[PDB]
């Protein structure tokens, strides 16, 4: 036995035996499930400092139907461990189901993202990730959950779900990839469901002589698609005379993604704009 | 044997052993629980192609107390199969809990109610359905959950919670029957609460010279003890000048259940009635 080059852990691993097939990515078809269900993984101080410690390692193959995680407690370092090519239009996911599990993130890899994957497609599948976790200080620049997906109109069925709870502030984008990008037709259009939680710049604008503050959320996180969205937290202190909204509905003008009106206790003396910074939690 | 005349399948089932009772429909009390947890419930493609496969089935006879149903993991087309008279004032519910359960309702019977049941009351009772699910093109006047209940006086203490996520859509009102028309000293005033979803009618009324949209909920499917409504999908491309209100509280007035007033950038030309429809979630 050569001394291992890869100590990487993961709760479920797909390893391939015998020759690789060219352009055959996967491994057999699962027909109803893999179910892991109410168990308990636990990794260790030293191997999370010193290792990748995944819910799901793909070596050189992977499975596409059917994986559930369901209602076990996890701690590990992130979510996805991929060295597997799924470059072909027979490269997807369906019918995973990932939720209920409670997880220990409090030694998340810093400067990688959660699960980041580029398939042709995700069909049926459910990815909710409700999160009661300590972080580490991350780079806020990296996503939990990245899907880049070549072929959207295949894109159908999907609910991605993610709750950050009170951790809302660690990362800018929990949700990064193409369902960033999607329209009302790729969205819902397609039976695609997304709540999530971002770091948005809101415009706020005031006329003189005006009771009304107009706010406007602009972001590259939020999909056009986007239905709604909830404060979650107003970053910035702003005006003691306003009833700040805490909901904003989708702009039909499509000036912003996200629109509400503030209310004023007294008129504005002049015309201002002031750049706000919330996090917030959409739905699309 | 006679070749069996019923092959519907059920998660559950009560049996009678020996005579009929008459005006005696249920069967031996409960007093804790009969209690279903942790389990994998999995229909084949073709037994839910050709049968009814339920989670309760109720042949000739039922049990009133304290079945719960936790945690599961379902695969079926319907949730109650009955075949049973509960036309008595001694016919109810007590005491069931149905919670957490993951349900696959991909196979879901077209033009059948989940849960149909005409009794006296139900008390104590949480039936909540949290559902991710493909659905299949359901006829969308039937309900998930639909309670007929002769003696509201008796209905207490119940909570009824149907989240359908992304799917809201495949079904006009999830809970139908009796609940629909409770008044707060039928809801609230005896410790019943309901959080469902409906499809309904939103009037939108604009006057000349103002820049409120005042916006009305008229649906038969929200009962007049509402509390208040989010917004889940606005159907209707709506004003582009205009901040739509995404919650909508009590119309004490009554003209309508519910109320809210959405805010204009530049005043209305003119006097304008616009019909809306919007996909809400509702708590009694």
């Amino acid at each position: 036995l050569q001394y291992p080059s890869d100590l990487s852990a993961s709760v479920f691993t797909t390893w391939l035996e015998g020759d690789t097939v060219p352009n055959v990515n996967y491994l057999a078809e699962v027909l109803d499930h893999i179910l892991m269900k109410g168990n308990t993984f636990t990794a260790s101080t030293g191997i999370l400092q010193n290792q990748l410690v995944s819910i799901f390692r793909f070596v050189g193959c992977y499975v596409r139907e059917n994986v559930k995680f369901i209602g076990n407690t996890v701690r590990v370092n992130t979510i996805l461990n991929r060295d597997v090519s799924t470059g072909t239009t027979n490269d997807y996911f369906k019918g995973w189901v990932v939720t209920g599990n409670n997880y220990d993130f409090s030694m998340f890899r810093n400067q990688r993202h959660g699960l980041w994957i580029f398939l042709e497609y995700i069909s049926g599948c459910v990815f909710d990730f409700n999160i009661k976790s300590r972080f580490p200080t991350l780079d806020k620049t990296y996503n939990l959950v990245n899907f880049v997906l070549r072929d959207k109109s295949k894109v159908v069925d999907n609910t991605i779900n993610i709750d950050p709870n009170g951790s809302y502030a660690v990362l800018d984008s929990w949700l990064g990839g193409d369902f960033l990008t999607y329209t009302a037709t790729d969205m819902g259009g397609r039976n695609n469901h997304i709540q999530s939680v971002a770091f948005v710049y809101i415009n706020e604008t005031r006329r003189k002589d005006s009771v009304f503050a107009k706010m406007g959320v602009q972001s590259g996180s939020i999909p056009p698609s986007v239905n709604m969205c909830s404060v979650i937290e107003y970053t910035n202190v702003m005006l003691g005379t306003v009833s700040y909204p805490v909901g904003f509905n989708k702009d039909y003008s499509a000036a912003y993604k996200l629109t509400a009106t503030a209310i004023a206790s007294q008129p504005f003396l002049d015309d201002e704009t002031s750049d706000r910074f919330a996090y917030v939690h959409f739905k699309c």
